[PDB]
């Protein structure tokens, strides 16, 4: 659990939103992209592993679990590929929540910033530092260290 | 301690690499740019306190320091902006032979990539996963955990 992220894919303003979620955290990475592709996806997973101890990606949908390009950066970067089948139900109620929650972030400060990769990240400053009382942020950490220890 | 940072920038291949490095932990985050502007490190610090507590950052230079779009990013990300005056000697060479090391590491996954910013990615996990035996990855994890708790 404490090495496990899912893929998630939002579109906003003719642009899609590629977002990174640890799941037993809720503490998300997020970039604004022209359009999903294998490369992209690829180019975003290697930079999350680099930054976080990635054990297992389940990917947003078939064709970046069927990228090679996808498959290469998770061998690459010592990631297990998974799909990202809800087996349980919850999880897409989450992802869907936390998408409607981004977006209306993103609402929020969209007059800040003239350019939408500015808000999003943002977005993302704010959905890790809100305290639920623990951040996103301060569960991530913390589950990662006693993990470690 | 547990919130500071330090920015810096090199360049390669006709190209600006910046870079952030946790102090206390050695870790890092990276990306390349075509050019060091205040609005692309403005940029990089709202991303890297959206991912990190960051409490401190000292500049990478003067000009960055001044740059009213940095004084206004660490506004926006509760940032407190400070000089980079290596009041301890030992800080320069600390950065210069890190930049040695993440060169070191791009030229031996150049040929793994066309693009240098895939290159820099690989570096910084690399670097981020070196055990020296705990790695810098683990090394951030543990401090902050331990300021959380
Ligand atoms: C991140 O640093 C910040 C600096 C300042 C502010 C406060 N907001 C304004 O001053 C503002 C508000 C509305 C339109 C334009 C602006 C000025 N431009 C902000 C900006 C900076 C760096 C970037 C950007 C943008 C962008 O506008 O998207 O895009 C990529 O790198 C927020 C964040
Ligand atoms: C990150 O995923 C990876 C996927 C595969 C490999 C193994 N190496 C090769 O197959 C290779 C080697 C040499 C030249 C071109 C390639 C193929 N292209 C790799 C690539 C992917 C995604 C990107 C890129 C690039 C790039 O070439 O810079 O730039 C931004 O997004 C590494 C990383
Ligand atoms: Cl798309
Ligand atoms: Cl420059």
């Amino acid at each position: 659990s404490p090495g496990i992220w899912q893929l998630d894919c939002t579109h906003l303003e003719g642009k899609v939103i590629l977002v990174a979620v640890h799941v037993a955290s809720g503490y998300i990475e997020a970039e604004v992209i022209p359009a999903e592709t294998g490369q992209e996806t690829a180019y975003f997973l290697l930079k999350l592993a680099g930054r976080w101890p990635v054990k297992t990606v389940h990917t947003d949908n078939g064709s970046n679990f069927t990228s090679t390009t996808v498959k290469a950066a998770c061998w690459w970067a010592g990631i297990k590929q998974e799909d990202g089948i809800p087996y349980n139900p919850q999880s897409q109620g989450v992802i869907e929540s936390m998408n409607k929650e981004l977006k209306k972030i993103i609402g929020q400060v969209r007059d800040q910033a003239e350019h939408l990769k500015t808000a999003v990240q943002m977005a993302v400053f704010i959905h890790n530092h809100k305290r639920k009382g623990y951040s996103a942020g301060e569960r991530i950490v913390d589950i990662i260290a006693t993990d470690i220890q």
